[PDB]
């Protein structure tokens, strides 16, 4: 009951970290309404969570938005947390091989997806006091190798939640990222297997933290529900759910 | 029920934050211990919650710890958490009226005393896969004015945790830190009231934080029993629990 | 003589930052090639400047960007380091007068003209092991109010910054970013100039500095000369050129 | 000539970092005084450099400290920056092998020697509008395996930067650090023939940062002499001289 009686959105919710977010979402009491592109997962979802409901909703398409916004207030009557999540990952690029256009189709998704969701919900998080959660990376924070527009996304959303927590300050509305490390979804599963060695691929993941492990999604989800719910002093952070991965010296004389 | 059958020992437990954090551990369903220099408040808290006991010991001195320690392990089987609020803020102060002398005595209280703490209670909290919470400041980070022996002092905790989180990571103990921002405590109002205007340091307090006010021992206390608890896949992190402070330019041509 | 037989290129360099950027490569022995979308100010300092050249480029523009590699090294033989200086700050805008619209065109400006030219400019550096430096702002690391978007490009960029770092540093070249905070530029002269109080403006934002002033353009230059010619090992840093704006508590009980 | 006419202190100038800094303010035309409480380097490099004069100081004996200022006063009439270096890092010591007295001894030497040198020079640096310069380390911001207490003191300076940065800017004082990685020096040689492989953990160490190699003495120091003589509008800075290697995910599946 830590958010009973309110009503999420979670981007991206059919799988990996945004399923284990719409999972901890349900867990705490709230109404969750699945945003995804893809029917496949998020409509199982719906049959399976009681409290949870499916939206066929590409967050690159306004019109798909503003159907998603409208939809959950005629349905729930009040919209409390937005949980910018859908993004993706290209495969390992070299700087020389990305191009322009790619750059742009990606800040679509990771950026302005996650912007334009935010700007027609924040009428409605302003009369709840509500919040925004947006799923950033620590990439954004520290860089990547062969990855120059992904890092440049989450840069930007990163920065942006901080930009935003100080203009809906003064309304109360709150706005904070997760930044997550290497979490065991379908999307690094898929990655991994375009590499040459995959469980060499697998095998780096998991050792590049600490902890020896990769995160779950629903170590992301438990941190999405300390944001909404018990976090009320805290606007414009970047939690960091990575396994330590950010601390110390690695693998990456004085001629 | 989120920490049941858990044990946490809190340092400086008897007021303002600490008191804040031993009541966030009740209520999760843990049994703590409320270490403290001073039994007027942490007696208190005993009368007032079950599930918390008063144990009187000054941090800064080795033999009370351990005594701490030995006396936590005696009385409930186990030790799971350790939080180490014990702190001061001196008065401001100018760089020119500091001393060595009064530099040093610090260390020990904010930094020494977290230290020897942490290590006395390490070999418990590998047996029970438990963790380390430190209570650091945002001032650690971001410099404070008339305070360079306390500002270094949180920068050092902030820094030792994540060097303690790398050391502690193979044996499964997460070692991870929260820097408040302007918390509403017994502190605060003493040290407003040294101010020749006590009601313009608390105001300028309140309007330093984009949200316009102060935070409460509530707020932190909740952000503990999420790293405690909840916060799996985290480890050397530096949970800001500070309104906004640190967000934007504030009241701090080219000639 | 810090950097001299070396050729340098350095977008937004008609006036502002940018000027004073060509003045300090100048002053250390380069040869510069002044790029910017404006006639009248870098054609000027061509004739004011031996050893600086003025070429027309928009950096939106693919094609003008191409032309602008292609003639330095037509005219000159090597290519050392570019400098991304070229950018805009928007006036003031709440988030909900921001439009995706706008914010795709600064993109266009403040990230991906900075992507576009490093790219074609990647492989004259590779052969002359040069460097890159982009200019970004410290507001990508703080944020600022009213200018989600302006904040989310610089976010970017320094993202970015780390990203291509990790990516070039096999092949000799170094990439840094310049974050500066408030400098007295005609931009800022602009801005200060559509609020109802240009001077209350100005005043905020001397004083929004510990040192009490803003910046010039000249210590930006001095900057990235530093970086250019005796940063051997420094890459993916953001290098502070602030007065300290980011210290300490400013304008910005526990109800 | 471009810190002609100044007088800069050094301590810990007889070898290493310190001797390479010392280099690169003689070679920008200062006079500089070598601080070091071994005489073996620091006489030998007096002869070398006109320009340079040895005085045998212990940094964590105040009276020696006091005889310094005193000395550098009474030969060269002014003093216009001090570059607090002397450090020392310890053998790799896992936590339980620390003591607060080691702890206590690192604390004197890392950080209130500088603390203290810092204090009685301020006057007299008022006088010049002088700077601090404080060498730090980058594993006070991300942490060190084997190393809890030279990480905690190197954070501490770090914050203690940006405070004295705060109080000192209104009397035109700058005060900042310089974060070195892997820098191929004495003590680095020193700690690596401890070790069972040197030469892998030489190897290990050159690998630690993007750019394949450790940093250089003459690397810092020229950062020392950009902060000292050009950098005007830096106060608080931290400037990484790394080698990258905080960036990106190193060495250091979801249960
Ligand atoms: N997996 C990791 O290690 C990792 C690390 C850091 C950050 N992240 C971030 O976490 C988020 C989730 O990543 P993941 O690993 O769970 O990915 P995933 O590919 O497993 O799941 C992403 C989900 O978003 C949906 N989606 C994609 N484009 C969409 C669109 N236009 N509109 C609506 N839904 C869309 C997909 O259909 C899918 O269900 C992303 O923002 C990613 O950048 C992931
Ligand atoms: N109040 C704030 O705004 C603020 C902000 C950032 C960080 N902090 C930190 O939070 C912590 C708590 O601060 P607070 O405002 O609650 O202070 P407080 O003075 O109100 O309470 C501190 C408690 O610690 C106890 N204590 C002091 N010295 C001790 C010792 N040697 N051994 C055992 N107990 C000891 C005191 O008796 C008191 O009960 C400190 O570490 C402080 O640096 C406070
Ligand atoms: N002035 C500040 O306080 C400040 C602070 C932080 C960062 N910055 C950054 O510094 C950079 C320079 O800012 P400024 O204040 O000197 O600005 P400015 O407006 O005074 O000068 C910018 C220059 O870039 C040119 N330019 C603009 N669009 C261009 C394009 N498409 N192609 C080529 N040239 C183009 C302009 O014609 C102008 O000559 C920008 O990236 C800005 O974001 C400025
Ligand atoms: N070498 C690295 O990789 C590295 C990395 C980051 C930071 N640092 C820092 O750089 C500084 C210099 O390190 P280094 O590798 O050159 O060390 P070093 O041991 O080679 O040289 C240190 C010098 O300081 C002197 N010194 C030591 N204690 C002193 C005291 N009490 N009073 C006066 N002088 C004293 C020594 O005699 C020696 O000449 C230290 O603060 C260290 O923490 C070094
Ligand atoms: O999606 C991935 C990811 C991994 C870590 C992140 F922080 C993040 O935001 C995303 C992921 C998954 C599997 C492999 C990789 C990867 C491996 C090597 C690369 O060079 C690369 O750019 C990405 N990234
Ligand atoms: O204890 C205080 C505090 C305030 C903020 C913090 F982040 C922190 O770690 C501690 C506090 C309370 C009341 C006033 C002040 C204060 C005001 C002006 C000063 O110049 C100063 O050094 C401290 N600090
Ligand atoms: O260009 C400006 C700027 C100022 C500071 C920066 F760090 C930066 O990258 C850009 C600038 C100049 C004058 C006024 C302002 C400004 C003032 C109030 C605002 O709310 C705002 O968004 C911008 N910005
Ligand atoms: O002095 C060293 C050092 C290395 C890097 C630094 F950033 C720094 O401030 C100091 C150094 C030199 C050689 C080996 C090591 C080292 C290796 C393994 C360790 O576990 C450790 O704590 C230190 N440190
Ligand atoms: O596909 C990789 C992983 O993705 C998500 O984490 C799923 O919850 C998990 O069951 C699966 O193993
Ligand atoms: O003394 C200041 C404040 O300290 C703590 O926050 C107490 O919980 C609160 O009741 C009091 O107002
Ligand atoms: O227009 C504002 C300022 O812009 C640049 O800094 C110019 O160099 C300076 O002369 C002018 O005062
Ligand atoms: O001892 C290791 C190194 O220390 C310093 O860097 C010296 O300048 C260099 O000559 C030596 O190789
Ligand atoms: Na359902
Ligand atoms: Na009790
Ligand atoms: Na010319
Ligand atoms: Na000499």
């Amino acid at each position: 009951t830590r958010y009973a009686g309110k009503v999420v959105v979670v981007t991206g919710g059919g799988r990996g970290i945004g399923a284990g977010i719409v999972r901890a979402f349900v867990n705490s009491g709230a109404r969750v309404v699945i945003c995804d592109k893809d029917e496949s997962g998020g409509r199982a979802l719906e049959q399976e969570l009681p409290g949870a409901v499916f939206i066929l909703c590409d967050v690159t398409q306004e019109d798909d938005v503003k159907t998603l916004v409208s939809e959950t207030i005629r349905r729930f009557g009040r919209l409390d947390c937005v949980v910018n999540n859908a993004g993706h990952h290209p495969p390992p690029q070299r700087p020389e091989e990305t191009s322009a256009q790619g750059f742009r189709q990606l800040l679509e998704l990771n950026l302005l997806g996650t912007y334009t969701l935010t700007k027609l919900a924040l009428p409605y998080l302003r009369k709840s006091q509500g919040n925004v959660i947006n799923i950033s990376s620590l990439v954004g924070a520290i860089g990547q190798a062969q990855a120059v527009p992904y890092v440049a996304t989450k840069g930007a959303v990163t920065a942006m939640t901080k930009a935003l927590a100080l203009d809906e300050s003064p309304y109360g509305v709150r706005v904070n990222c997760i930044s997550p490390g290497n979490i065991w979804t379908p999307l690094w599963e898929e990655l991994a297997a375009l590499m040459p060695d995959p469980r060499a691929t697998i095998r780096e993941g998991m050792l590049a933290q600490p902890l020896g492990r990769m995160g779950q999604p629903a170590e992301v989800g438990a941190a999405a529900v300390f944001l909404a719910s018990e976090a009320n002093f805290c606007t414009g952070i970047e939690l960091l759910v990575t396994g330590g991965a950010e601390l110390g010296y690695g693998c990456k004389p004085s001629g």
